[PDB]
């Protein structure tokens, strides 16, 4: 007890997943404030796991007002070594269809006003200046776990660099992808959606950043599964994103999301992470510029 | 019945549109509006006028209380908001003296309060995710364009008309705006990049005003006033405040004409269904419910 | 005459540019500066030094009080600010050990106090919309470039020289920076997009320092340093070159008359006051 342990952050359409029988419910505080909700601990098989809804169980907290620092820190505090996160998103690409999933490997950040670092010279932060490399922002091993889990659960995986497009059979998990994270709470204009598309981005979401950055700052291995619920608004009027559209597609996909997450947890449990964890901690220390 | 709010930007902080009924100070749950409001009538149509920046222009674009301004107009019972925004052209065919009835934007503002809803005490309870694919009221945009036609001002529609048929000064029937935070103008580097993205104009005051109007269930449309070519051309043509004001002055008369004709045209129609649909859109965007 | 302020970024957290003469710990209407300002002379030219990040580099780019730093310099009587910035390259021709006298930027910062003027209780009353088409002081840029030449450092200008003249290490005579908020570095995706926009370098501290300098009626120019043990040593060498360039630059500034330019800097601030219409 207790390394390794998997934190799971649930977004839209995934506010109150019943992933396992609750063992403990933790009301915690962090040096950066309260988490979105109480943290629920238990087991998937023999693997310690902790579940946390990003927006509160009642989804009363908008993406821009989520205390990403407290959520990640609380997970760290409870002994998590990994975080798996879900993120509802819209597709900016023809090959990414509602019902698909994307194991993101890249992002472009257009958020603001969100506390995005544990470190600084304000009293509300830890002392120091952390300049973390983010060139490939996710934990690669954990990404591959998510993909291998999809395969273990007989869900199609599409890998651009190894398969031709005819092998892109829906619904499928895309083995790579880039996300633009917008601040919200409004969805994009068509003008924004076309610009994002022209930039080469795969999907658009509101919740990926700064969660992914803070996980790394926290010395944790993080990976996102993005649930494609819509085509944003670059296609026809009938295909223009709204809350109803996002929710309806998510409820159709939740079963697969649950399956991937539970299998991913087991697979993380079947491996040693001593060196990777050590390298996570080390990357943090080497990143100190103070 | 219909009641039209008019929000006035740079070069239009004393619109003097009609002859005043009275001046009125209001309070909102989101703070004080930019100034008192002038209430009156255009013909038989109730109209309310609010300068965005205060009558002395002491409030910069990034510090304008757009929530309070928009909520104040809702609270006076406005069904529509017509806005003006001074802007720079990033394109050859949009020249100073022209107007643009915007249909799209790209948002580069930050630090502004851009929603009425949240989980903080200074906001309404709820998580509201408005669709914004086509962010204006289309009926109201078309009324602004018709108003221009009716006041014998040239209308240019790049969808039905060739570039050689562009006669200035003209109202462009569509256009997209990048809204920057201010208060500084753009670098040449920034202007070239916005231009490369395919944006038509640059301004500082469209967003979040347009988004809040939709959140408030109001029909909103903007007329952009081209006062300069930003800074993508030669040095003599690089935007500064004096250039902005000098051109805005020359264009104001046309701006006034369109707005007043627009107010009349809105009042001549029934908006019962549109208003219901406006209200329903808000309700359907509540994810917390 | 003139007085040259120097804002030292990474590598210049605690410089020894001249014999310390005066020490000034000030308080501005916009808060405290990053650290004490150090007074002195380069030859006959009055000079002031201030480390952007503070002596311990405790202060992250996004929490630097740029307003206080610039205002403090203005208050001490500075007419010029020369600034250094450590940066990453986005283009093949810009390599570690190179330098760039910037002439352009694209701003991606947010959350920073970026203007002296506004309606908030602690801003200067007024609305200021400064032109920023060419946001540096051009005479001052050319002084930096000349300073590089006077210290025998290669100068490369892609607009007037063949690629063959790009001999490293070199001062690139023009260049554009994207200024990101930090403190994290860019993802590959972000860098790809910035590069595709045509940006030359990426940094975290240029904006709003350059904007504020202009609002203050000061002449500002920036010398960027393009940046394991061989990288550290290279950066140590870069700092030595920049130190030399700035010293020569202060001398070169003091040798010229700046009456009209200073006047015109001041007139640009007044003509940008929209509230004074
Ligand atoms: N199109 C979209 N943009 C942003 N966040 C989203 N979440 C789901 N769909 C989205
Ligand atoms: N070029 C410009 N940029 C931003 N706001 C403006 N308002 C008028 N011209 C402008």
């Amino acid at each position: 007890m207790s390394k390794v342990k998997v934190g799971i952050i649930g977004g839209s359409g995934f506010d109150d997943p019943n992933l396992f029988k609750k063992v403990g419910v933790r009301q915690v505080t962090t040096p950066f404030g309260k988490p979105s909700d109480t943290l629920v601990e238990g087991f998937v098989g023999d693997v310690a796991c902790v579940v946390l809804p990003r927006h509160g169980k009642g989804h009363l907290i908008p993406p821009s007002e989520v205390n990403y620092r407290a959520n990640v820190w609380a997970l760290k505090d409870l002994g998590c070594t990994h975080i798996l996160a879900t993120n509802a998103c819209g597709s900016l690409q023809e090959d990414l269809v509602p019902g698909d999933f994307v194991v993101l490997n890249q992002f472009m950040d257009k958020t603001w006003g969100r506390e995005n670092t544990f470190y600084g010279s304000k009293p509300d932060s830890l002392k120091g200046v952390l300049h973390m490399p983010m060139a490939e922002p996710f934990c690669e091993r954990t990404r591959q776990i998510l993909i291998q889990a999809a395969r273990n659960k007989s869900i199609n995986v599409y890998d651009k660099k190894t398969m031709d497009k005819s092998a892109c059979i829906h619904p499928c998990v895309h083995a790579e992808g880039s996300a633009v994270t917008i601040n919200g709470p409004r969805f994009s204009t068509r003008c924004e959606s076309f610009i994002h598309k022209a930039m080469g981005l795969d999907i658009v979401n509101m919740t990926l950043v700064p969660e992914v950055s803070l996980a790394r700052e926290a010395g944790l291995s993080y990976a996102s599964i993005a649930i494609v619920t819509d085509f944003d608004c670059w296609k026809s009027e009938e295909e223009h994103v709204c809350v109803d559209m996002v929710l309806e597609q998510f409820r159709k996909s939740v079963v697969h999301v649950r399956e991937i997450l539970l299998e991913a947890v087991a697979l993380i449990g079947a491996e040693d992470w001593t060196k990777t964890i050590e390298a996570n901690k080390a990357l943090v220390m080497s990143s100190r510029q103070d």
